[PDB]
């Protein structure tokens, strides 16, 4: 069966882990960087950061974070939030970052997709889409969940393909930020309209969801809170899951 990844979500605000972690042996549980080795060590396969850093800071203070992240790991790593252009993303990415995430500016120009993609490769692009139920289809929605694009998640996941994204980052906004379990329906809905990995996000609460979110045809699973606060151990989740017969690294 398909090799499965297990992904850890950091936010970060000013160079620090927006609520930290219950990390007690690390020296600063805050800090990006150590924290991030500290996952890789424990078996996580990639990591995610997400910047909220105000605007006049924001370019320096996430170029800073990609630098000092770079130098602790080895395993891959994806910088996103607010990246709006080329030139914010190629900094990035040759600052040490391996993929960009954008959402609200691939929506509003799918050819930054294309763009990123001709420089960098497909694999360095990460759409993230979140997604919802309005009147029994799933939509598209923009700026931190805020805006109904009035785009069919059908519709805009061929086009992200199409343009030359590498991998999806399905969240479901539906799930996000609850303990309820990833929406397996819209990963299912999904996996027929694209060959690209898709990334769940959104809903994970204990072991079995991480199960459930690969049976339904994800390639890995993205989660924060769980692993931060300890409620799901890494080593752990990853012998359930290979104990179940999914496709894990141990
Ligand atoms: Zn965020």
């Amino acid at each position: 069966s398909l090799a499965k990844r297990i992904i850890a979500a950091l936010e970060v605000k000013d160079g620090r882990v927006v609520k930290g972690t219950n990390f007690e042996n690390l020296r600063d549980s805050g800090d990006p960087a150590e924290l991030g080795k500290f996952y890789s060590e424990i078996g996580i396969d990639e990591l995610v950061f997400h910047d909220h850093t105000a605007s006049v800071e924001k370019r320096k203070t996430m170029l800073e974070l990609v630098e000092k992240v770079a130098e602790q790991i080895d395993i891959p790593f994806t910088v996103g939030g607010g990246i709006h252009d080329f030139e914010t993303a190629s900094e990035l990415i040759l600052r040490g970052a391996d993929k960009v995430s954008i959402n609200t500016a691939a929506v509003e120009n799918p050819s930054l997709i294309t763009q990123i993609a001709q420089t960098f490769g497909s694999q360095a692009v990460v759409v993230a889409i979140d997604a919802k139920r309005v009147d029994g289809e799933f939509m598209v929605f923009t700026y931190s969940g805020k805006k109904n694009t009035g785009i069919l998640l059908r519709d805009w996941v061929v086009e992200v393909e199409k343009r030359g994204a590498g991998e999806i980052l399905l969240t479901s906004i539906d799930r996000d930020g609850t303990k309820s379990g990833y929406d397996t329906e819209m990963i299912r809905f999904v996996r027929p309209l694209t060959t690209l990995p898709i990334i769940a996000s959104g809903g994970a609460g204990k072991m079995e969801h991480f199960l459930e979110a690969f049976l339904a045809g994800a390639d890995a699973a993205l989660a924060a809170s769980v692993f931060h606060f300890r409620e799901i151990d890494v080593r752990e989740l990853k012998e359930y899951l290979k104990k179940h017969g999914v496709n894990v690294r141990l």
